């Protein structure tokens, strides 16, 4: 499950949570983000 609970409105919305998680790629979800780690 790499996913965090963040408010997330289209891709990009979520790219901004995993910026600052230091990680690459991602995705998003009805009320949840999608992270994706090395």
């Amino acid at each position: 499950g790499v996913e965090i609970n963040v408010k997330c409105s289209g891709s990009p919305q979520c790219l901004k949570p995993c910026k600052d998680a230091g990680m690459r790629f991602g995705k998003c979800m009805n009320r949840k983000c999608h992270c994706t780690p090395k």
